[PDB]
């Protein structure tokens, strides 16, 4: 699963290459909008479909982790990238950083 690959690359600081709409991990590649297996907070409940974070959304959080979460939310809105919702933030960053 691509989120486990992203964890591995992030923890060992191995280069991740973004090229147009593609993300390259070593000699492997995924579309940037590939769905991870991480269900978005609030979805999959009250009869509404599960939705999953895209790889792009997670990379954008990682690249902007220095911001306070509210300012990051504004940056995601401005860049038209889905936000990682606050209830998912600590767990996702914990998983990605080990």
């Amino acid at each position: 699963d691509v989120l486990s690959v992203l964890r591995q690359y992030n923890i060992q600081k191995k280069e991740i290459v973004v090229k147009g709409d593609e993300v390259i991990f070593g000699e492997f590649s995924w579309p940037k909008n590939v769905k991870t297996n991480y269900v978005v907070w609030g979805t999959g409940k009250e009869g509404q479909p599960r939705e999953y974070y895209t790889l792009d959304s997670i990379l954008f959080l990682l690249n902007n982790v220095h911001l306070s979460h509210p300012v990051y939310v504004r940056r995601a809105a401005t860049e038209n990238i889905p936000v990682v919702r606050r209830p998912d933030r600590k767990d996702l960053l914990g998983y990605l950083n080990g």
